Order: structure tokens, then C-alpha cells, then sequence
């Protein structure tokens, strides 16, 4: 159908926007902290820690799987990977505090991309 593709054509679109949302939100990460997914060989015991692990990494191959159907969703995503840091890490740490400062760095590019969704469609 007609209408099947209009979707598809917004979905594609939708997806454009995230990918750069998520270049920005990388970028305030230049330390590679949050990179990749905690490896279970170097934390065996990290599962018993946290239930859903998350990563740059994880969330843009379902990115570029076009398997972000709205903005709150990858929104989750994004959160998971500092609040299962902040978790797992102490306060005293360069991990949370690294976590901490993406937080904060992030929920601008954040404010202002719920804005060009909002707007755009």
C-alpha cells in the first residue's frame, strides 16, 4: 500500500534524525567509557549486578535495524547505559562520574531533539 510506505518513509526519517542525536551523544563520551557492552569474560558477575545491559555500540546496530519506532524508546535505551553505571560503579569512581557528565551533556541534545520530532513529525 500507499500508506504503508508514507510510514516507512517517516520511519526512515525518524532513523536519519536518531543517528545524529546518537554521533552527539557519543561525542560527549570521548573517554569510550560507554562504547561497547561490559564484557562478562572481564565482570563474570556483572549480570547478577544488571538485568538489561546497554552500549553505544548495541544501540546503533538496532539503529541502523531501523528498530527505534519513536524517540522515548532509544530515550530508554540511552538511560539504561548511565543508570546501569551508576548502579554497578561507586560515587568515587571515573566511571560513574563519567555517567554523571553524559547525563547532564546529554538531556540538551536531548531537550532540543524531542523538540525537532515534536515539530517535524
Amino acid at each position: 500500500s500507499m500508506e504503508q510506505v508514507a510510514m516507512e518513509l517517516r520511519l526512515t526519517e525518524l532513523t536519519r534524525l536518531l543517528r545524529s542525536v546518537l554521533d552527539q551523544l557519543q561525542d560527549k563520551d570521548p573517554a569510550r567509557i560507554f562504547a561497547q557492552p561490559v564484557s562478562l569474560k572481564e565482570v563474570p558477575d556483572y549480570l547478577d549486578h544488571i538485568k538489561h545491559p546497554m552500549d553505544f555500540a548495541t544501540m546503533r546496530k538496532r539503529l541502523e535495524a531501523q528498530g527505534y519506532k519513536n524517540l522515548h524508546e532509544f530515550e530508554e535505551d540511552f538511560d539504561l547505559i548511565i543508570d546501569n553505571c551508576m548502579k554497578y560503579n561507586a560515587r568515587d569512581t571515573v566511571f560513574y562520574r563519567a555517567a554523571v557528565r553524559l547525563r547532564d551533556q546529554g538531556g540538551v541534545v536531548l531537550r532540543q531533539a524531542r523538540r525537532e520530532v515534536d515539530s517535524i513529525g
